[PDB]
């Protein structure tokens, strides 16, 4: 029927490889013709196992050489602004993973380049908005079935088994810290659910569970309490040392009923009875938890390019969530309350 | 204020010791004066730990020597009829544990002796009727909150840790088989909930989990299906080899809703997170599960003796439950459907 | 080179299968569609881009250039459609059950057996379900010891009653055991590696007394004796208030597993005046959607690679004979010995 | 030989303590009762068999032959009722909290210390609860590793709003943190062995704007920095739809425990048009009935043997200070340092 979109991908790591698989196997109206990474094994895997034509170690070279309509940026956070700016100037439609970046000026310039190319689609990586459970809860809230929102609590905690791959991820490039890396999703959800902005942050951090993270300037746990512009209160917890699995939980406490999303991170529909009692095995990664969400958001992006429609989640939503996460980290660093400026 | 009832107990085993503890510590308007057991150490325990005045190895000696208003028979099932008859004839009020007996001839004579002493209270031991949860579900059903009952499922499975204490219990005396020992409780519950009687039984037995039980003529598992007098269908499962704990479960499946009682045998209100996932520790015995019900039923008996009122659960209820149980056992042994007449 | 495929039937499950074929399945193109409904065919042509539509399935097989056919028409037509396609060289995916008439199913199996270069696959999708596979891996590893007892539930929500009544008046459903429990029967055989030797069936119409007029039963409860000493219970029903209950309990000598104990819709827990609430799934389609996609993908891959599926025609016959033995037991009011 | 006992207060909790004293507690006789309500006093004399009833507690103490007294009167009377009883050479069980005014509690604590032959026990019943003790056992054994974070919830159902509104118009509750989270603070102090050094509190009246008219807050949320690096959250509330939520999460370095994640009424699972439902507890009393019994039994035992309870007066004072810091933090819109 219609000519499929020609696409390229930067990054083939923890999330990169999942996006690449979906891009080849699951996404309609797209052909992944080029891949870029600094790891030679990942590039060989992209070529031989996935059937991607051309591989690159230089992303600028790829954009300069390849005939592509859209690009997927799944490289580390510090590279996001420069990679996006380069692709936007080349005339490309951009899907960039969260966060937008780390430096405020680098993000602002990125935002300026995006706004100057309105004919090109820019989409961020807040996948939890596409997840069926979060949507279902949002629909309940929008219906008035829990009254007015009083309080929201967000958990985002990786399991102990993920300490090796996170360390590599954080050693090789700045992640922005626990609040920026873990809590940013929850920050967007709170903004989405309430329609309000945080005006004050109290952040506390911890290395009790993993003291060796101090060596690389990381905190194992980040706990933040937020005050919103409308009176709603919030707690955010990011962590890396859960024993059961990947905990991703959102609690929305209303004036007339509550909802809890992902109270237990159940793997499947199987209840196990053993010498421990009654067990529910848990999901061990964010990727297995949000696999469908990752697929649906990317399909949405491809559809956005074809139709010529910008995503509901704006650049400003990415900036605001980043500034808030930074504020929580600032609060912990300085040991003071931080009034959020947006 | 008023003279307490003077009571005695026969048997201080798995259930006897719990009854004796409640009788000294929890039950009001009663004083445990004497105890009878064949175990010397159990009798010493009654004197030294509980403060019981006198001890006996012969129950007839105790009944003919002690000044008592009431007796508690927690001796093995075969001794129930002869102990009840002797105690009834001595003017005593009798609380006898379930079941009434094993031989239909012995139980008939026992029932006749109880009928001939209408001024003396007799009470069986179907404690589940006193349990808070079963009562709650019975109220739900009676209010019509599940519509009309169509199906019921009763599970009564001991944990693997109880295998040693059961073998002791079943080698020293005839327990009456798995359907009589385990499933009798659910039979009573089904009769209670429906107001109907079973007309047909299909029973099947298993020694897969423990083949050594055949050496004492016992079956590890007994599964029975029942046709009720007004349409209802029921399944009963008695077992002795669960890994998680003591499973005691009742499902009432209606035309406009269901209820499940004790779907999981949760020990307490603690949820555990470990390398297994999300865990709920389980109850390990019938005595821990039904501790309150055991207390409440004995208190009801004591009140019944004082006020001069026969309990709701009649002798007829015990006979029928025993008959239906033995019909399930017969069905399994003869490999045929058994039509029940009550 | 993608497979050229046709579909017969665009109903409750037919529309779902056709969607997957177009949107999710790799190595295939849905070239043609056949149904008796004009609206369903227009939906297939407009919304799914199906090139050609037919009311006559035989005319479709004889006109279209196709490699595979998906049979999602009513059960009675399964044998003759499978037979016609097999004799025309096609690869066949046929939905459960194989059929109702034992002779037609034997004739059906004969046509399958005489075309060994052609793939035939049935629709036991629960074997592809992530949860069932997980439990099957647990049992195989010896994590629950030996199986002693299994319990299978298949109960539809009240909302489906008015839908089912209209269908069961005009057509033969095969009965409550055949319709609601055949999946559970296959699962028991799969998990145990053994066959039922005896069956006790009971039926009920307490929840829907109006079904007695159309020779149907609202509830069927069956107790089964396995060849190795394992005991099973099957329940089929049509009057659950909470939603679609599909449950398997596998009781072992050293551990139990339960599959779909509660038919949880998603990961949202609700707190309201009723207490603490988990919303439930309302149809088999929503529950086993991924399974429906995976089995169909498996079939496509089987045709391409030229490999017959694990589940045989014999598996489909046996599960049907077992289900019918349960219905017979209830109807004659007697124990039925199975072989 | 039983201890002769009296009770002051027969309201929401007093009525419960009185019943346990008569029906369940061993080694104690409830001889006298004092309240400002005729109906309550008459209920004590008729349904419980209490000999003498009073409307003045001073008259009761000065007349009755008693060894112990239970103070379940309103909080403003706690300091003066304890001092009056301690001076009378009496063993005192006093409900939470010790008081609302720091000067009155300071004087109260000084009197308690000067009578060391008399037992003083407070009302932190959660330390007697089976579930909290089981979780405390896990934490102590090192079965969750090192504590990193803890979260305490105490939320009353909407049904309880009416009785609270009329009460808080009449008397000072001490604020949402003092009234709803004091148990949780003690629990955190008990589980960690550490003390908070800093508090950030925020309040809300979104659910009940009418409470701002009487200087009350419907919801309070606090974050606490503990002295050795542990982080904690406290939430008190009065507008839950499902029932009484009382929950404690202990997040560790190698495992977590959650106590009372759902406030389950019993062991019954309900299946209806809304899905799978667990009915919830509606009050703190029904949730902690056994805890109330066991602590009062422990007090009686303490008086018999002559052993002071593990929970000290400094525990009740510290917990109160911490809760007040949370309230103050919200009221002034600033962080509060705690010493
Ligand atoms: N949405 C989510 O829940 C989610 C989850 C995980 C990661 N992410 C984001 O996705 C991005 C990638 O995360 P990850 O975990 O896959 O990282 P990773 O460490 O696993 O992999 C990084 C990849 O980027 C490539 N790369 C690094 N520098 C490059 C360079 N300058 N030029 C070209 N390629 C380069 C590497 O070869 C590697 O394949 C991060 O920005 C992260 O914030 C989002
Ligand atoms: N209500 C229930 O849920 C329930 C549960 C378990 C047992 N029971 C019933 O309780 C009875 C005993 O149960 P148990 O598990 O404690 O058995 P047990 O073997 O543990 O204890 C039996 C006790 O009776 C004493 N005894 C045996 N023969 C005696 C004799 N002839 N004269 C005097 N004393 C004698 C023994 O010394 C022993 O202490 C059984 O009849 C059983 O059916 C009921
Ligand atoms: N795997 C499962 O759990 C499962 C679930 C539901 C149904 N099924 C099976 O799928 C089949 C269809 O089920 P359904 O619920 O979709 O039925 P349905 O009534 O909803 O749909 C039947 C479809 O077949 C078409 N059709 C009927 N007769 C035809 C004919 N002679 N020629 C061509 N087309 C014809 C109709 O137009 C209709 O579109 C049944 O055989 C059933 O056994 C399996
Ligand atoms: N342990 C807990 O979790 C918990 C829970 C609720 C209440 N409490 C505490 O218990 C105390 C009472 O609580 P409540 O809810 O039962 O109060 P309430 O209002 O329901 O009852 C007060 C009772 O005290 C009596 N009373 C009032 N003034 C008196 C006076 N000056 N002299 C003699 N009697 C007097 C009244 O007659 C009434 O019976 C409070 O101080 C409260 O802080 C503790
Ligand atoms: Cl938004």
């Amino acid at each position: 029927t219609r000519k499929p979109l020609r696409a390229a991908i930067i990054g083939l790591g923890r999330l990169g490889e999942r996006h690449a698989r979906h891009l080849v196997n699951k996404i309609q109206g797209v052909k992944l013709v080029a891949a870029c990474a600094l790891d030679s094994n990942q590039l060989e895997w992209a070529k031989n196992e996935l059937g991607v034509e051309t591989t690159y170690t230089n992303y600028k070279d790829m954009i300069d050489t390849e005939n592509i309509d859209a690009i997927f940026i799944v490289a580390p956070t510090p590279f996001h602004p420069e990679m996006t700016i380069y692709a936007m100037n080349a005339g490309l439609n951009v899907f960039c993973e969260k966060p937008l970046g780390l430096d405020f000026n680098e993000v602002d310039e990125m935002a300026k380049v995006i706004k100057s190319h309105p004919n090109q689609i820019f989409q961020s990586g807040f996948m939890r908005r596409y997840d069926d459970s979060y949507r279902y809860a949002k629909k309940i809230v929008d219906n008035g079935d829990i009254g007015k929102i009083i309080y929201m609590r967000g958990y985002g905690i990786d399991p102990i088994s993920g300490m090796e791959s996170f360390t590599k991820f954080a050693t090789e490039a700045d992640s922005g810290g626990i609040f920026v890396d873990m809590n940013i999703h929850d920050i967007d959800l709170i903004r989405w659910f309430t329609g309000q902005d945080p005006v004050q942050a109290y952040g506390l951090t911890s290395n009790i569970a993993a003291p060796q993270l101090a060596d690389i300037g990381e905190f194992e746990t980040g706990v933040a309490q937020l005050k919103m512009s409308d009176g709603v209160i919030a707690t955010l917890i990011g962590g890396r040392h859960a024993a059961h699995g990947n905990q991703v939980e959102l609690e929305v406490m209303g004036s007339n009923g509550w909802v809890r999303i992902g109270e237990h991170p159940d793997l499947n529909r199987v209840t196990v009875f053993n010498d421990q009692g009654v067990v529910r095995p848990s999901l061990q990664s964010f990727g297995e938890r949000f696999d469908t969400a990752f697929t649906d958001e990317v399909q949405d992006f491809v559809n956005n390019v074809i139709v010529g429609k910008q995503p509901e989640v704006t650049v400003d939503d990415g900036i605001k969530a980043l500034k808030i996460a930074k504020a929580c980290q600032q609060s912990a660093n300085i040991g003071k309350l931080v009034d959020i400026q947006l």
